[PDB]
DNA sequence: AAAAAAAAAAAAAAAAAAAAAAATTTTTTTTTTTTTTTTTTTTTTTT
């Protein structure tokens, strides 16, 4: 928790030594990846992306500037049929990181999710209660079947991950809530299936100022591969008669989240500069996902995410490159061509 | 056929009127009992 991590005598002297030397192993970003969710098959990029949304990014005070928060959250959504693992990724996450709240569906609504006022069955006087997304504030909100989710709670969630506050201004009391909670969406494509003869903006069926504010978009498609099936099959078999340590994993996020405060060098400002012009290039196209600065900001949380997952404490090309193919391999620009299908 | 906007339903909180509920010993009178007294009457003593 974010009281464990604030407190200084957490680890032991050795216990540092030994999260050092892991984060100087060579792949200590795919070890804690395949660590990540041991149960679930072969979703490597998935991993990636929610291992750096765990990571965060970093930190930043911008009241000097006039600039307003700056969100250094990992958003993420997850697109598939209902027949891959997205909802058992989210309900990992729920189970997995403290401050988890969980959503789905209809099942929610604007008040719900923000505020509301009850009067206390103990002193019978009305007060104030949180929302999940309030109660998620420096955690993470798990938001199911995001695709079946109307627009008046789906508006909510611009708020959130834009400006990470929540300004409630109802009758009795106006406030400006704090929700820096982190989104993991899942959302199922139009007819619930990805049906190859439409592009993937329409298949996925949500607004481009909505897909914008992810950072991260994972399209679960299922590639019609025996050697795929064969090894899933597998796993599941083995899984029905049945590493990296969970407490080393605790130990490193929150030795890296204590003390690594991943900053910019020039090389990596370099590299981000001419990675943003690239993909607005590649993302111009007519049915592809467009770029934005909002898309420049998605890059440089998942560099200082990767920073932290080394411990750099100094963002770097190695850094703002894996952002780069992370932020391509998902959305899988590669499969994609001009003519989006 | 689905999404967005409108309207309705259900439910909870607050206010006003009207019916209900709670609190509430002291003071004066007066009757009976006892004693006191004035007169009548009866008894005893004396011549």
């Amino acid at each position: 928790g974010l009281d464990e991590e604030a407190e200084q005598k957490l680890f032991s002297e050795k216990r540092v030594e030994l999260l050092k030397e892991l984060s100087r192993k060579p792949d200590i970003y795919e070890r804690l990846a395949s660590a990540l969710a041991p149960s679930i098959y072969e979703h490597e990029d998935i991993k990636k992306g929610i291992l750096l949304q765990l990571f965060g990014g970093t930190r930043k005070d911008f009241s000097h500037t006039g600039r307003g928060k700056f969100r250094a959250e990992i958003n993420i959504l997850l697109c598939g049929d209902p027949g891959t693992s997205k909802s058992q990724l989210l309900q990992y996450v729920y189970n997995l990181v403290p401050r988890g709240q969980y959503t789905s569906g209809k099942g929610s609504s604007a008040v719900g999710l923000t505020a509301y006022v009850m009067k206390d069955p103990e002193t019978r006087q009305l007060v104030l209660q949180t929302g999940a997304l309030v109660l998620s504030d420096n955690g993470i909100c798990c938001i199911d079947e995001f695709d079946k989710m109307n627009e008046s709670t789906r508006s909510v969630l611009h708020e959130v991950m834009e400006q990470q506050t929540l300004s409630i201004a109802k009758a009795g009391i106006i406030c400006q809530l704090n929700a820096r909670t982190s989104v993991l969406a899942a959302a199922n494509p139009i007819e619930s299936q990805w049906n190859p003869k439409k592009t993937t903006i329409e298949n996925i069926q949500l607004p481009h100022t909505l897909l914008s504010r992810f950072d991260l978009i994972f399209l679960m498609l299922d590639p019609q591969d025996e050697a795929y099936d064969r090894r899933l099959a597998h796993h599941l078999v083995a899984l029905y008669y049945q590493l990296l340590d969970m407490a080393v994993l605790k130990d490193y996020i929150a030795y890296a989240h204590s003390t690594i405060m991943p900053r910019l060098s020039e090389e990596a400002s370099q590299a981000l500069i001419e990675a943003y012009v690239d993909m607005r290039k590649i993302g111009s196209s007519r049915g592809m996902v467009s770029a934005y600065p909002r898309q420049l900001e998605s890059l440089i949380r998942l560099a200082e995410a990767h920073a932290k997952v080394r411990l750099s404490n100094k963002v770097e090309a190695i850094d703002v490159e894996e952002a780069k193919r992370l932020h391509r391999e998902a959305l899988k620009q590669s499969a994609t061509d001009p003519r989006t299908g």
